[PDB]
């Protein structure tokens, strides 16, 4: 996240960081035992680690459990980043908290307008790099889909939207990949790409969650 604010322990209790030896994406928790992140962050060998703050100290509030399942919506296309979403079930079910806890799916889509909250251990810099340990937040509304597809001319499809400033400056980045879009005390978006970080005319673009639910539902419903 750039030009973002640090969260403060466990306030985003849905958060999740995902595992392979070394953080590499984020997630959200949307119930004791299943997660979702964008399908380009898929590996194999994943360990989801709930309750975290500071990614590199034991603080106490952690859960560490390895995925049994990973799905990978049907249509994915790597090049184009359409259908960016992916589903992580959990070896066993997460123990839910004040500070671990799941965000509710929603059951309409966000306007442009709306302020929504980013979060992730993503790169802070828009020049350079520079990794936090502890979580970064920021908030953000959601743009009209004209600036959107004006910004990146064929490149948005309908399971996309912006959400940033045009004039740059706060933007998540490298390593929030997978995170949370919330507005409203809903998951609406996950962090899946941008041209760069936080440049001018060139906002973050999230996988739109809403028109996924009744995928994701049926997909835990049978696994
Ligand atoms: N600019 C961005 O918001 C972004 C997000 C994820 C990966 N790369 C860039
Ligand atoms: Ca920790």
């Amino acid at each position: 996240i750039v030009g973002g604010y640090t969260c403060g322990a466990n306030t985003v209790p849905y958060q999740v960081s995902l595992n392979s030896g070394y953080h590499f994406c984020g997630g959200s928790l949307i119930n004791s035992q299943w997660v979702v992140s964008a399908a380009h962050c898929y590996k194999s060998g994943i360990q989801v680690r709930l309750g975290e703050d500071n990614i590199n100290v034991v603080e106490g509030n952690e859960q560490f459990i390895s995925a049994s399942k990973s799905i990978v919506h049907p249509s994915y296309n790597s090049n184009t980043l359409n259908n960016d979403i992916m589903l992580i079930k959990l070896k066993s079910a997460a123990s839910l908290n004040s500070r671990v806890a799941s965000i509710s799916l929603p059951t309409s889509c966000a306007s442009a307008g709306t302020q929504c909250l980013i979060s992730g251990w993503g790169n802070t810099k828009s020049s350079g790099t520079s990794y936090p340990d502890v979580l970064k937040c920021l908030k953000a509304p959601i743009l009209s889909d004209s600036s959107c597809k004006s910004a990146y001319p064929g490149q948005i499809t309908s399971n996309m939207f912006c959400a940033g400033y045009l004039e740059g400056g706060k933007d998540s980045c490298q390593g929030d990949s997978g995170g949370p879009v919330v507005c409203s005390g809903k998951l609406q978006g996950i962090v899946s790409w941008g041209s760069g970080c936080a440049q001018k005319n060139k906002p973050g673009v999230y996988t739109k969650v809403c028109n996924y639910v009744s995928w994701i539902k049926q997909t835990i419903a049978s696994n």
